[PDB]
């Protein structure tokens, strides 16, 4: 059970998730962590198996629903650089960890 799944959801999955998805993506890349895999995808297709859900706190209840065992990042804004460095720092850290 190693947390390798980051999936980043939305209301359509085809606006805000495309952005959010390949800056992480490529921050988790420059890391070295290729065993870590990105995707997008729309709310109502979440797999259970996901172990790391990125969406817009408007959406993360929706999301918290599907997966209330999954875990839940939220994010306040779409360019939100700040916030997304800090979580890439941390599941760097939980990566060794």
């Amino acid at each position: 059970s190693h947390v390798r799944k980051i999936i980043v959801a939305s209301d359509a999955g085809m606006g805000s998730s495309a952005m959010g998805a390949g800056v992480l993506r490529k921050k988790i890349q420059d890391a070295g962590l290729s065993q870590i895999s990105v995707t997008n995808s729309a709310i109502n297709n979440l797999p259970p198996d996901v172990d790391l859900v990125i969406t817009h706190r408007d959406l993360t209840e929706r999301a918290m629903r599907q997966v209330p065992q999954a875990q839940h990042i939220s994010l306040t804004n779409f360019l939100d650089s700040g916030l997304y460095t800090s979580l890439t720092e941390r599941l760097v850290a939980a990566q060794r960890h």
